[PDB]
């Protein structure tokens, strides 16, 4: 049963930097703000640190040698700004750039092509001490950073994103104290989410400017299906609040040139420092729009989260280690409303994916069937979305390994490649192994 | 009935720290005398450098593992001074020596005893700046080397070995230019014969001292069976020089206190700088005597080597890739000799092996029945030593793994473990298969 892809589709897997590089020391690398904010006792659920983690700095070579047995065409990872600027900005760390250029070189070496993310989430300490995201002149500090590494790399990577998941960094990070730097405050979320929006529009010239004709560059939004848990008033309502918050707050302003106004009243419209020029700069035309879909969200009117007024609820149904709902028709409802609502050019998922609780079986193989069917109903959804004429050009899988989860650590394992960290060795999954056909085919089964 | 070793017999491969280590600048290592002789013209055979090697630095887990497939019960490694002492004297570098604490703990953690070498030739060229061999102040400074890593791990290392062929770090070295530092001069080569004879002796104490009552040590000699072209007077005499000069220049000074005289009155007996007491310290008690045997050397009078008026013959028989004949029954006879003549309380065998072109089969396999069968017989030869009441205690196999052999580069692989430079795998050799099976049946099959 030929369910093909296109013949050109991207198949890849995904990666982050402070996720699986470690080395955290090594070659004039500065610490990020992750690197402090695993410090802070109760940060990590089971009080681990990135220090090591994947050991990718070291080992990325066989990283790739895995890759080509996974079949992939593509990688998307993120480079570190505390690499390449150590002080956050003015000097320029040559052997930081050197091993995204060694590394840029032996994807390409390979026939893999290369997508870069510039900010997933690893800012320099010393230059979050001057300028944190609800401080505007992180724009110019996160655009210094971009012309120095694209300039550095045009010439061999054309895909760019600018930032990954403008509501993590904003929300978890200063809005519910999850993620680094650890704030909790409504008007220091929202300053940073403008900020985000602001930097990645900002960055857009300097890309398109370092490169060429083939340089193609968008931003990364992670979006999931929501779903009101009741037809009550009130329910409708607080779902529709949670769909605002967390698909729409940068949707809308980067196509149309405004915040979702209902939310925004609900908060307090002036706690966005919107200045005049901002929204043409936020809406600086991209090349592509790259999603990261998980699940499906139900919610109903409550108090647990006290700021949008909202609980959550779980339908009867499948769910991850990380106790999230199983929904594959999410992923195809979620191209399909960007695709009739905004039209971009291109789709990109850029990041889909399960845990699970792993074991290496006595034979040294692990057996993931939960995440294999994952994965397909996943997959099917795309195809779908594909036949429906959707121009989705490629799906990266999270992730290639296991790696560091960031708040829940090393205990969550997202990667179709499994790593015994006591060791560093990498065992291919079943949903790996299943993984490396699909590619092959393009795609199913 | 089975051809066994005694029940506590130490079965090991051997490895030294610039063959293997990799990582020449890292942590604050500072270059040794053999960073710098790799940059000479025509000093190493295939132009390389001993910069990354088997990358040993960063992956000795991953050999340690490979060790554990291997069987061994000991593993004979050394330890390199520019990363203990980068400045050659005075401040500790403590990374350096965290190194080598991981790599014992690891060693011991998996039951295999540890056999250090304090200097197999590495120098820190600060130091040799100081202190060349030739220079007598040379004793001191190895004697402070000494004293400072015998105190960090002698709680977990026992066995240590002061200098690795005193013949090849003065010969070679100084006396032929073929090793670093690279000088040709007979009187430099045998004034630092004589203060690495002293370097072991003034050692030895402070190893004692530093260490326990189980505590054991000694020096480490290259020997090989020496024999005569003919019947010849001149050829004897020819025989007898070189056998003097290559076997018995160290082992008559450590246990009779004096110069092959017939060999010192050629050279000129005030060339070396023996000063009173220098023979006191020379013969300081041992534990052990060391051999690290590989050939049947065959000798001529000729002018070919000018210093000693010798021509080399090769007899009909086989010949490894080094040119060297391979004669297990010399091992037997050189054995014999120093049991006879000196009577060590214990004799171990430091280093024998071979090296011989291998490729990887299409199959992804290295058969090297070569190096197999030289490995048998030496194998059969030690195993009559130790019948004929030699008290030989151990045998570590020249090497582990393929490696940088110094002026031959890497294109002479000695290892049972075969290395592929581009990617640094590892893959065990059919030879490595076998003495898998050697070391856990404690014998020859
Ligand atoms: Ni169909
Ligand atoms: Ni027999
Ligand atoms: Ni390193
Ligand atoms: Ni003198």
């Amino acid at each position: 049963e030929p369910h093909r892809f296109p013949p050109d589709f991207q198949w890849g897997v995904a990666t982050s930097s402070y996720q699986i590089e470690g080395a955290v020391e090594a070659d004039g690398r500065s610490p990020s703000i992750w690197d402090t904010f695993c410090a802070r006792p109760g940060a990590i659920a089971d009080g681990s640190t990135g220090a090591i983690a994947n050991d990718h700095y070291h080992r990325y070579r066989e990283d790739i040698a895995i890759m080509k047995q996974l079949g992939v065409n593509a990688y998307r990872f993120s480079i570190a700004w505390p690499r390449i600027l150590p002080d956050g900005r003015g000097r320029v760390n040559q052997a930081g750039v050197d091993f995204y250029e060694r590394l840029v070189d032996s994807l390409l070496e390979q026939g893999i092509e290369p997508y870069a993310t510039l900010y997933h989430w690893d800012m320099p300490q010393v230059q979050h001490d001057r300028t944190p995201w609800y401080d505007r002149g992180v724009v110019d500090a996160f655009v210094e950073y971009t012309d120095v590494i694209t300039r550095r790399l045009s010439d061999r990577v054309k895909y760019w994103m600018t930032l990954n998941e403008p509501w993590v960094i904003s929300f978890l990070g200063y809005g519910a104290g999850e993620h680094a730097p650890g704030l909790r405050d409504k008007e220091l979320y929202l300053r940073a989410a403008h900020h985000v929006l602001l930097a990645h529009g900002k960055a857009m010239p300097v890309i398109r400017a370092n490169g060429n004709a083939q340089t193609k560059a968008g931003i990364v939004l992670n979006l999931n299906w929501v779903n009101a848990a009741s037809d009550s008033p009130e329910d409708q309502a607080a779902a529709r609040r949670y769909d605002q918050f967390f698909n729409r707050w940068f949707a809308e302003p980067l196509y149309n040139g405004r915040y979702p106004e209902e939310l925004l009243e609900w908060y307090g419209r002036d706690l966005v420092p919107v200045q005049p020029g901002d929204f043409d700069i936020i809406t600086t035309p991209t090349d592509f729009l790259a999603v990261n879909y998980y699940a499906r969200t139900t919610v109903k009117a409550g108090s647990t989260d006290p700021m949008l007024q909202v609980d959550f609820v779980r339908p009867p149904g499948e769910y991850t280690a990380m106790d999230w709902e199983v929904y594959p028709q999410g992923l195809y409802n979620i191209l399909n409303w960007l695709h009739t609502d905004y039209a971009p050019p291109a789709l990109y998922v850029t990041e889909n994916g399960a845990a699970y609780d792993d074991q290496v079986s006595a034979a040294g193989e692990v057996d993931d069937p939960q995440r294999l069917a994952y994965l397909e109903g996943h997959f099917e959804a795309a195809y779908r979305a594909i036949q429906a004429g959707i121009p989705l050009k490629g799906y990266f899988v999270w992730s290639l390994m296991d790696n560091f989860e960031w708040g829940r650590g090393f205990e969550k394992r997202f990667g179709i490649v499994f790593v015994d960290y006591a060791t560093q060795q990498r065992i291919i999954k079943r949903s790996g192994k299943w993984f490396s056909q699909v590619t092959r085919a393009n795609g199913l089964p």
